[PDB]
């Protein structure tokens, strides 16, 4: 299970919604979002409906202005609760389809580079667990939630680049 109270305004003040599951569409209730409290579970805020746009990764605790979840704006129309994962595996791949250099973690990366000596990630494979990319190092810049499965390219974990600067564990 999982539990989160978004809030209209500034500093968990507003009108406000306590979610226990997966939203697809908070329109009719929330018209903004600029602070959430994560009482339990990790969540997936997206900017867009049916979980599109921009997306942010929340984890417990508070938020008292969407910049705290580096959000560009208050617009928070979906979440979603991550599954749960007990491990964490990926590799990622210098070339698409799982091609060239290939490295793999099972821990957080605040500076792919530092590790693996490519700007781009072009395909990756989601041995076990959800996971987080980050655009910029350091947890900045877009991101994109991995669950399990095969990325034989960019476009699959919907981003429009293949750069990636950090990676993190879905985990509490
Ligand atoms: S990813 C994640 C965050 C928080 C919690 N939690 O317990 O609050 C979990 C979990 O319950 O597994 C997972
Ligand atoms: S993959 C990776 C990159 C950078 C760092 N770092 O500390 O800067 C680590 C780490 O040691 O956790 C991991
Ligand atoms: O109570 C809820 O859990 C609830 C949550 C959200 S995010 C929107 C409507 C809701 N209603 O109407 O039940």
């Amino acid at each position: 299970m999982g539990k989160i109270t978004l809030y209209e305004d500034r500093g968990f003040q507003g009108r406000h919604y306590e979610c226990s599951s997966d939203h697809p569409n908070l329109q009719p209730y929330l018209s903004r979002c600029n602070s959430a409290s994560v009482d339990s579970g990790c969540w997936m805020l997206y900017e867009q409906p049916n979980y599109s746009g921009l997306q942010y990764f929340l984890r417990r605790g508070d938020y008292a202005d969407h910049q705290q979840w580096m959000g560009l704006s208050d617009s928070v129309r979906s979440c979603r609760l991550i599954p749960h994962s007990g491990s964490h595996r990926i590799r990622l791949y210098e070339r698409e389809d799982y091609r060239g250099q290939m490295i793999e973690f099972t821990e957080d990366c605040s500076c792919l580079q530092d590790r693996f000596r490519f700007n781009e990630i072009h395909s990756l494979n989601v041995l076990e667990g959800s996971w987080v990319l980050y655009e910029l190092s350091n947890y900045r810049g877009r991101q994109y939630l991995l669950m399990p499965g095969d990325y034989r390219r960019y476009q699959d974990w919907g981003a429009t680049n293949a750069r990636v600067g950090s990676l993190r564990r879905v985990i509490d």
